[PDB]
């Protein structure tokens, strides 16, 4: 429960691609994980995926090279509430 343990990783691999990567907490409160990511730029329109909880990192893929995305990282919990885990990070070429 709580605040994930998210980093800005961008391990060798393609500036459309950012493979993100995240550390849970201790108790298994937490279920799935939510990805979205808006190219923080305008505050409009915005993409997510659904990572399964047992994955603890993710490769966001059909991105644009060289742009700061601020991305949010929702962590639902056992068929009750949903924790936030807020962080921006950048893809660049």
């Amino acid at each position: 429960s709580g605040p994930v343990e998210v980093f800005i990783t961008e391990t060798p691999s393609q500036p459309n691609s950012h493979p993100i990567q995240w550390n849970a907490p201790q108790p298994s409160h937490i279920s799935k994980y939510i990805l979205r990511w808006r190219p923080k730029n305008s505050v409009g329109r915005w993409k997510e995926a659904t990572i399964p909880g047992h994955l603890n990192s993710y490769t966001i893929k059909g991105l644009k090279p060289g742009v700061v995305y601020e991305g949010q990282l929702i962590s639902i919990q056992q068929y009750g509430h949903q924790e936030v885990t807020r962080f921006d990070f950048t893809t660049t070429s």
